[PDB]
């Protein structure tokens, strides 16, 4: 590979790591030396056991390490060693999505279902990861019974702890962890390390922002908008980063939405342009400067929404933030100006960009299988010129006239999301972007995530129950 | 010795560590003055007594210093001193197997004994041995009674414990942990320090992958596939490292199968090929490339395995590991695409080795002993053109169609395994390559394993008898 | 029932607690207002589900009360409640074994099957059940490891521990223990006390002696003989006792072999005459006052001993103490004064007091089972006329001829008693005492203890194999 082979190289490094990514979209690696790996590599690929998606099969499926980009020095790691993020995964025959499905392979699926349309030649994704840094975490569940604590210095409830360095009583209130300075702060060097990593990972430039979440130990770093399959990776990698920089502070961050109870959520809003040609068809003047493709793209996702939900909000916990509160994601509607809009259109002042945000996924979602899925629906507002309705800009979450008690709302529970998809999978489908067969596993493997819960006594149900 | 000797030179080493193994597959260590060794050492060889080998009477033995490739220097001990991983261990009277039997000597032997039936020049192995690191262990026995203790950071069920640094969370989950990315890998570093250590021991290339296997705390490293006796050398050797690099972690490595109960054990699947002139005699059109040699091979393992258990799983623990768990390869077939086939045809992209794979083995075999007996067992195959009969590519286990049941299996206790070698050993009698004495000795030996723990009781007769 | 219901009267007892006994030996209760119990109680009985074992369609069994000898007025419990020891288990449709088997039921039927056979009338078993009591008693098994502790002051390995009331140093060495006077021995009182107990629940004489057996810790309480059914009914009650006794003392009695290791273990000689008319068939001059009868009696069982072995000792524990070793009755041989004699013919002094010992049983059979097992085949014996081949008070293991190794031993392993049994069940069978299907579930219900053990890591495994 002209990147990976050539970085090699340069690098002299001895080893390469080969990164891909689960159903449930968690990275996975493994290590290969320098010498294995030939340009013929890329094309023949190295092969593998399946134990994550598939079972039963014996699959021995190939690791067709993929080459442009994702061509990084692993920042963290001591001896010189690559990462190649980009390692599709082949069946041994039909090079296609390997296992159950991989999901690199169904995003690059959809690459192909969106020129093959010939709606567009790009698809761009902008996606806000929301993380939380905690000093510690500990958790057990036996039968004994369940518990969970959360540690941190900067958590809202540490004011009347006993530190080494003592307590500094500077620490974020609840709620009210946005921006104030440093002595309360305490990360900002941190963040910046966080940056500097991630520089070091996709490019330079790439890095918009650091900011503190309004949460008590919630943190945000902004990354450029990308591609599909591209933007995917880089969300990978930025995860990876964020976690090392913070295990090297003796900390641990989590993606996890709402870990905090009676605090601000982690969420991943998703900024969503198309481009023809290098032109972005959202550009227009039907609401607020959008084309009418921008509000098919809208509404098209309204109608698939709960089925969306499976996909982007994959854990029961991301019920948990999906909860009746303010700059709460949950009413299915539009607005530029509106909070507890599940989609807002960030105020772009110059047509060029004119991107649409979708507040509603959290980080637990698979970037690849999402982000394909948000398009899949997209597109089938556009071909079916589904009307998004009216943009709603006037009440957030407030009276019922009838109407906002009428208004759809975004899944309730893990559970009726995937009663959701299985009721509407066609427009993911389409292309063959996605297999039934995929589809299936998917909800049946996620279904156990959901068995866990239920058949688990919560603490609370203790604090409803026990005397009854 | 062209090698050690002007290793001895170059390094400007004081000392050189003459390395054996022990019946129980143990390496085992003497060291002498730089200034001791001549090249007549090396015909001569150095005296000294006899233990665990069952000397017994006629005590002075031999160590005969052999010449390996790239006699390790030190790689772990404060003067630079050289070690000969090699020392044939020879008989007073003669030169060959000393006491009972060297296992050193019975791998020469069946070298030998290839070239002797004909059937090929040389005789290639490929062994992944998995290993466990632990942060610490304990345990002991007494009247009072009988307890072991794990324990390790990553450990899965470490969720929860307290740490100097603070518990991070993130950890393998149980049977999980196969490839996720360093914040719960943990031992990318250790395993790249594993790796540069075999490097200095066997020199450039020779490692293959690093990678975390499914169980917590479970780690593999890949090391080049080589003729017997030099592989069961290094096998030795990467034993040696992965032991060392670990207590420099300030942990420690186990190769014992299942030390952790309800997640994968360690196995040391054995890669066999029979080249001959310099071609593959695995190679060829029958089943799925495989020659008529191969399957003929695989004919004598499948007839003569419950013996051969009592040398590829020679410890009573291996049968942890061998348990209904349709992961564990019990039941006696081949096929390219079948988990519980004890053997399994791995997929070579070009017919230049084509290989065989034995997963039924795990690391606590002797090696040099074990190499010797699948060759043995395999020869006797093609001898014998045992045919391996049908490949069961269909099913690993179903509701049982009577057949699964009729399906041959591996053996239930070392106690059995001991008692199928003594009632199956003529096939390693042949070509002199195992005396009965050796036998006879190694049995009697294994027997005081199952004696202890057979005469110990066991937690779990606490959890069944005591109140009965 | 006369005796029952007048019992309820005179003790004025409120309540009725219904025992029976499970295939695994262990007694189970119910209990039921006095109200409750009429005379028709005991023609149609009480019903209850199972979940014992042989979960059925539904199992709506009936627990056929079934008035004693002497139904026990109680003895621990506060509020005055006689138990009915006795509780045959019976089937809705007609009335038998409920379920795969009740033992009480198969005993009774052996019972009957001897008068069938018109071999004898009536058939006596002396069970001489050995107990440990320890302060106190600790394990648990985790993915962690295994832990088993014993904790006692009286164990001999307390020589050098803290006590509240400070160590009297006065306390059995190994093995030593047999009979020294109270300041070391601990259990006077406790025995006597025990002893007390029994005699309230079986009323006066019956209890034989009292003294403390060799091991630290161990005890022994003699109890007379009776007649299968009425015996075993004693001796849960026996355990009961005991067990209850001890926890007064704030101890904890365990009536498992082998509990502590390298002492001795803990076993059930039984004792077993035959009569007819009122005459001991057993009584003749044949050898050391035996008649022809009893000599085939000994044949039977030896015959059929390993199958037995599953009844007699159907623990993985019970193995532990049948160890080779002097004082362990493995050798399946007959004599009056040898040990290593699994039968040995106790010395009566007065015939018709002619009994037969079998020393190989542990506690841990089913008095009800075993004492069955045994008739049956020692009755095959006479019914075949098995010759018992010549008494072997000869010379015990301290001559072996080389044909020692062809002298049969009992089995070495539950699992070898499980196949044993699958093997030889016919005697069983005869009279339709056994029925197969019981022993087909009887045989995998063990198999889960076998299952248990040979998948559980033991802490001596870490011994052997970690460091290698
Ligand atoms: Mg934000
Ligand atoms: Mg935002
Ligand atoms: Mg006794
Ligand atoms: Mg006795």
């Amino acid at each position: 590979a002209n990147k990976v082979l050539q970085l090699i190289q340069e690098s002299g490094a001895k080893w390469v790591d080969f990164r891909f990514t689960d159903t449930k979209g968690k990275e996975q690696h493994v290590t290969y030396p320098a010498d294995s790996i030939d340009e013929d590599t890329f094309e023949d690929g190295k092969m593998f056991d399946g134990s994550s998606i598939a079972g039963w099969k014996g699959i021995e499926a190939s690791d067709m390490i993929l080459r442009p980009d994702a061509e990084t020095g692993f920042i963290d790691p001591f001896f010189a060693e690559p990462t190649v993020v980009v390692t599709c995964d082949v069946i041994e025959p039909s090079t296609g999505q390997g296992y159950e499905r991989d999901p690199r392979s169904i995003a690059r699926r959809a690459e192909e279902y969106l020129k093959s349309t010939g709606i567009g030649d790009t698809a761009f994704f902008g996606p806000e990861p929301e993380f939380f840094v905690f000093d510690e975490v500990k958790w057990d569940i036996d039968m004994s019974g369940a518990r969970h604590t959360l540690i941190a210095e900067e958590a809202a409830w540490s004011t009347g702890k006993d530190y080494e360095s003592g307590n500094s009583g500077h620490r974020p209130r609840v709620k009210g962890g946005y921006f104030p300075v440093p002595p309360v702060d305490s990360a900002q060097d941190m963040r910046a390390e966080m940056c500097a990593k991630i520089e070091d990972i996709m490019g330079p430039g790439r890095v918009e922002v650091h900011h503190h979440e309004v949460a008590s130990c919630q943190l945000e770093i902004g990354v450029s908008f990308n591609t599909l399959v591209r933007k995917a990776d880089e969300v990978q990698q930025f995860k990876y980063a964020v976690w090392n920089v913070a295990h090297q502070y003796a900390k641990t961050a989590t993606f996890m939405p709402k870990p905090m109870v009676g605090d601000n959520g982690s969420g991943m809003h998703v900024h969503m342009s198309i481009s023809k040609d290098g032109k972005n068809l959202f550009a227009g003047d039907e609401y607020a400067g959008l084309s009418e493709m921008a509000l098919y793209f809208i509404g098209g996702i309204i109608k698939h929404a709960r089925a969306l939900n499976a996909i982007t909000n994959p854990s029961t916990n991301s019920y948990k933030r999906l909860v009746p509160h303010f700059e709460a994601p949950i009413m299915l509607a539009y607005s530029a100006r509106n909070r507890s809009a599940s989609i807002r259109i960030p105020y772009v002042s110059n047509p060029k960009g004119k991107r649409i945000e979708a507040r509603f996924p959290d980080p637990m979602m698979n970037p690849y299988l999402g982000f394909a899925a948000l398009l899949m629906a997209g597109i089938d507002g556009i071909q079916n010129k589904i009307h998004p309705g009216e943009a709603a800009d006037k009440n957030l979450y407030d009276l019922p006239p009838e109407e906002e008690a009428k208004i759809p709302t975004v899944a309730h529970s893990l559970d009726m999301a995937l009663e959701a998809l299985q009721a509407d999978h066609e427009f993911l489908l389409k292309g063959g972007v996605f297999t039934k067969e995929m589809l299936d596993a998917y909800i049946e493997l996620k279904t156990e995530d959901v068995r866990r819960l239920n058949t688990t006594t919560h603490p609370v149900e203790f604090d409803m129950y026990y005397s009854l």
